[PDB]
């Protein structure tokens, strides 16, 4: 006789699996007690989480609204239709001119499905170089010829770079490379670029070379929705994105695409219309994915309602103000940040004038509950180790921090790199020598204590600190 | 001034987004007031759902445990390590001989990651034909040459088929085709095959052509774990799977791969070891995916603990017994099911002797709250419309139903097919004429009321019916 | 000062390069003192050879008539236009329905240019399996997965086979395979098939799968021109060929292609015309080849004028009659030939009922001035060594031999096989042991003397035996 | 009842095919009554032509010497062995360190076989841009992305260019592009570059990216053999070539390749040996070609003996001296040539200061029996039409012309461009209007008469003007 539904199927997690419950509670405390500066990280809302953890996971719904493979989809269809319509609203798109597919499981699935829809295998693609701040999904191969990204495995990629002196995208060199290489797809957007993008110039270049133009706005999508960044939809054919990061939603992806008549073009028929919609939907399903994750789609619909509010626009402004305040604090102490400022959510800190690598600063910061990541500076790939760190404002801004709180984060960071220099001075630059300073270091222990006391004093979206298992 | 954190960030869904809360409540009612017979569907536990909706969604953890790109992953690592060890335990794998990657976002990403790891672009692949019960991810192109599956877009696929007459896999024709085509990868496993798989013969055939052998056990993984189906790990190089369907977990995928010393093969260096682990891990990340969905991984760990219990084995046996009881009931009424029985969780009902297409039955059933799906029968890819339906036992067995209950489902299905025949008699075979009978049909109305009364009488996992909005 | 023009530039070969002159003279003697049974070989006319060795080699003429890259092509254009129209005439083609490109350097270039014109890289192709009598250029990979043919390197091939019992093409199994594999191109034609081809059935199969249909008629082109074989042009979209072999011309290739209105079809616009011409021309140049070999094209024009005569049809009839006579002779001695006959220029002799490999017979025959070649039988690839030999009539028919002379060739072959059996009896079946009987063998010596006396008694086209350096 | 062998088979071309005989005679007169300035053109010897037009055309010899598929090859083997040894000797190669395959049907087949042997489909290749003086076989795709060369269809090509100001190869931009693109094969060699090549620098660049280094020496091979050009074999892995053009042989190709121990390198296993020989032979046959053209191989053997003489070195010196004399003559009259000189067999004349396109000069020259061709200048591809012409010295040098005679060619070319300007002045720059001056133009008729009288005063290799049908 089967174990009754009430026993295996309705009992709470704490009773069914205490081991996993305890680990989630330790993770909740860790999220409270640290300074989260990873620029792709955020803390999403309880309401998002409630839709994410729901019976929507129980429904297979292959196809799209109106064109499903089987039945029972009356309410899945309303949810997905509402999610699509809220996505277009949040990004201020006319539905007569733009559509969206909200089924991609995450950002990288969204990008590969866009490529699969738009290109043939082996077609040429250009994206921002990884050491210049691009993302793996935009193409990456090593100097030894090893194809790392599946984009470089299944297509033919060539990167473009920032100017090695200024840290800005070298638009003239990109134009020159694209005229030589003739990509079928030109990608803009990136993961570690501290300035806004000139989409109008990308459109000029794409038109010269005959390329499709795609923007991957994953890192900045919250700023785009809030009209706190340049609008890629004004110039790009397709726009991909994650829904987490600065949009503060669940982990998922979206693909936006143009619809309707095409703008006037050289020697090509009158009345021509875009033909992206069917290709993109078909690439997502049946080509690449299986059943949608309807709980993710439901949670995304919640996130998009939350993003299309006056409150979210104030958040987006504060994210930017906090990044500027942190960058200015660091610069005031003599530190050097790439381009000497920022226009978005992140700062790139050049550690070479300190004689440090980002590997050392990242390792020491992680030991005092500050999470950031090493990052190449000025597009360099010849340095043994990356010469900088990337630091982002979205996550701590979501916990209510404002400029003065980010200036205190700046001083914690200044303390961290001072300790890092102290270790390197005492023990040396070699990592097995540097590691000697990371154990039994009372100054490091004290910085960890200060960081955790600071972090633990702010609110937290998504769960109630007052009810968590580990409150200290 | 920013909105307080508590306002946007801690308020419940019912208050933040009443529209979406209301649609989830309507869907909750729909799930426990219908007869869910879609063979890939199941109803997972509240414990899984609680880990799924958790703060684990807030952590980026690119890499694998012990080799992460970022810091702060001390507890993510413990969760993923526990998930991996529980997956190996559920499927009775020696960790010295098998590893697993639990990051694939779903079943289809798991398969494409496995192909990326093991194959070069345009390498040849063979899998069960979609009309014979295979899955899209095993390859599919149309008679017109259109490449539908990404597997057929980026690789070179060729399907193998069931026997036209018996409905069993034709292993002799498969071996003949594999000798001619010389796949680099032979895929076993399927989505609509009602019998178990001769893995030993797949290994014999793979060895004759020097192919890798992969089993996609997505549909039967719960039966495999409970040792209620033959074990593909005994013979396959790699096993991919979903974690929902018969395994009753979250939507996610896993890739299992051999590790350690290889068994003897002529032309193989003494001491040779498998080299799958690094290639599979690398294909998942950095090649294809980005950050893992750690809430899925935590929820999967819960599901794998629940699966590795005596209770789950009782469930898996009951799923099979319910599928048999339903198949036997239909055959007792004179209906025809493919291979005249089943060895797993599903039954294929051949509707051709009735003069009915699968879509007519699927449509009428959906209007009386019975969800199944049309399905080709005996590998047929000529017929205008599929000639059968596929019915699965996992989801309703999860609501506590046993053989007698599945015999009542059988009577509901008999009534549905009778009503379909009645409409076809009166309005005709053209779908545009048939549809006229689906409106203002008092027989159809009554069948729906009966089905929903029936479905209402059983328990429901994952949420409390006593708390739902629409009772 | 430079060497005077008349010294290096006008002096005869005999004086400029006595070493090569001597070698050509030894090869001329070899050609008219042996029995040439290689089914792909012929002996061409002096008039072809005079055009082949001419000042036409000095002219670069990239492009096609009416559309060259260079000037100075007035007379080259006239020659190439003549050659094209003579090609269409020789194969009874309406020039409104068919065109031809005569620039391919040889047969294998003609095939690859056709694939490049018609297909995308990695498209699927089906041709007759090499062990079933197909050609390497139709696709060939080993059981170990080694891609041997460029066709299998750059495209995706799958072969079809003869019936393993009867030796005929298994058309039902071909249709079954084509429906599964769905090639974009189906190839017919072969190098070692003793029967004619059911082109109507290939067309029915190609239409069922939507394939283009190509005939590589290289081996039988002279028979086709003479209307002594079924006409591939009635059913195939494209026909490729060598111009040597049974057509008796220089070594070159041609690609014929349909032009003008298409036959009725589903989903095809009314008034649709074939679109092969520009693609095939462009594939030959600029895609694959460089300057045409105008001496080849001039020599080909001569051969096509010679092929379109009553006398050539009599020759083609005689070729067939001689192959049948030889096959009948062998069968009357108890030997076995595949399909128990022939309908074209060649015979496939099954040596397995004699306990012999084709390798042994080919080697002993070669030492006795009989040239043929080993060949698989009944499509077998599992054997160690091929179990048969292929024998063709075109070359010795060109020296004037008729049925009774080919029956004498049969008796030489019987003697050769009897000698091979005697050697195998004395020295063994292992090839290394067998070879011991091929040195200082009195009966081998005698058979060689008799073969060469026989061969020397016939006329020889292409050069004057009365003027050659080595007459005895 | 066959036609007698002597009738179709031994009768002379003049009797068998008067139409073709007549056209070859017209082409013979055209060759020795005009000024041949096509830099890829030459006039080969009668001795070469005698081997080219010979019974060697009758022999199938698939395989290589010592590894043939069937028999009868005793003398074909001696010829091909002698051809290969004479090729290595003419290019001063140690046969322990270099091998050669002499079967490629022409230059473009030689290149594609080398690519098939060395590379996988879609591998990256870099070669000199067509507008910068490269060859189609090195890669070519249009600005619209149309893949023109098979090299660009089956592989992934990217060109490098000359400096737009100086006309020399821009080695710095080449190294920059190779570092970004990471080709598997770097190609040097070209069709319209007037300076020598820095092979040592190409090797430095190839080593930085791990590429193979191939030289296509087709245009300069006679200079390389004569040690009148830098030696590509010192630095390249593989060298391909035509055998016509400056080497003055038949139309054929060769692939040379290193063998034996590899030179020391970092990360290179000790004792490493080259692995090209089998891959290249196998690519030529069976992968790409069928039977060798043994008449081309014999004619090539002749040409290689003629090339390895002191007389040929004086020819190569004179070719270069004649190109310099012509370039200096044009510069003395105020014309501009690219790089202000030449180091090889050709000159590039920049017509832009005159307001002329090469199209107009080439067409007017063709009308007065001067054959040259238009050519892009300084790597420009933006012009509506090329701004230069390319002029080569090999063909007229082979008819015995020396510096004084090339200065008369220079004055003839000055007269041609002066008349071209006259037509343009009176009718206009639109080629539609320009053509109005090319008919019934008295100065144009007189220049033609002066050119043909001059040309008739020189000797002619390959045939006897005293025996030709169409004398003056």
């Amino acid at each position: 006789a089967m174990e009754p539904v009430s026993s295996w199927g309705n009992t709470s997690l704490v009773s069914v699996d205490p081991e996993i419950h305890d680990l989630i509670e330790k993770e909740k405390r860790r999220q409270c007690r640290g300074i989260e500066l990873i620029a792709s990280e955020n803390f999403t809302s309880f309401a998002v989480i409630e839709a994410l953890g729901s019976a929507l996971t129980n429904k297979y719904s292959e196809g799209i609204p109106g064109n499903r493979y089987y039945g029972g989809n009356e309410f899945i269809d309303e949810i997905e239709n509402l999610c699509r319509s809220r996505a277009l609203e949040a990004f201020h798109c006319d539905p007569a001119a733009w559509g969206v597919n909200v089924q991609p499981y995450s950002g990288s699935p969204a990008n590969f499905a866009a490529y699969t829809a738009l290109l043939q295998p082996h077609d040429r693609i250009m994206g921002l170089d990884l050491p210049s701040g691009g993302h793996l999904t935009h193409g990456y191969y090593t100097s030894g010829g090893k194809k790392i990204s599946a984009t470089s495995i299944y297509f033919e990629s060539l990167p473009y770079k920032v100017n090695f002196t200024t840290g800005y995208i070298d638009y003239d060199k990109l134009e020159e490379k694209a005229l030589d290489f003739r990509p079928k797809l030109l990608i803009c957007g990136g993961s570690a670029y501290p300035r806004d993008w000139d989409y109008a110039r990308f459109r000029a270049i794409a038109d010269k070379v005959g390329a499709l133009l795609l923007c991957d706005m994953a890192h900045i999508s919250g700023l785009v929705a809030a009209q706190e960044a340049a609008n890629p939809f004004e110039y790009c054919d397709v726009v991909t994105t994650t829904t987490h990061k600065s949009l503060r939603g669940p982990r998922a992806g979206m693909i936006f695409y143009r619809k309707g008549p095409k703008p006037p073009k050289k020697g090509q028929p009158e009345g021509a219309v875009y033909d992206f919609e069917d290709k993109i939907n078909f690439a997502v399903f049946p080509a690449l994915q299986g059943g949608p994750h309807n709980h993710q789609i439901g949670a995304l619909a919640v996130a998009l309602k939350q993003a299309n509010t006056p409150g979210f626009k104030v958040y987006a402004k504060q994210v930017k103000a906090n990044a500027v305040a942190l960058g200015n604090y660091l610069m005031s102490k003599g530190y050097q940040i790439v381009t000497n400022g920022t226009e978005n959510h992140l700062v790139l800190w050049d550690l070479r004038p300190l004689g440090l690598t980002g590997n050392k600063v990242e390792k020491l910061c992680d030991l005092c509950s500050i999470t950031l990541n090493k990052n190449a500076v000025f597009g360099d790939s010849s340095a043994l180790a990356p010469g900088g760190v990337r630091i982002g404002a979205p996550a701590m801004t979501s916990r209510g921090l404002v400029e003065k709180d980010f200036e205190q984060i700046g001083e914690f960071l200044s303390r961290a790199v001072t300790l890092t220099l102290d270790i390197q001075k005492t023990y040396g630059k070699l990592l097995k020598d540097f590691n000697k300073g990371l154990v039994n270091n009372k100054d490091l222990d004290q910085l960890k204590a200060d960081v955790e006391k600071f972090s633990a004093s702010y609110e937290m979206p998504g769960f109630l600190m007052s009810e968590m298992k580990y409150k200290d």
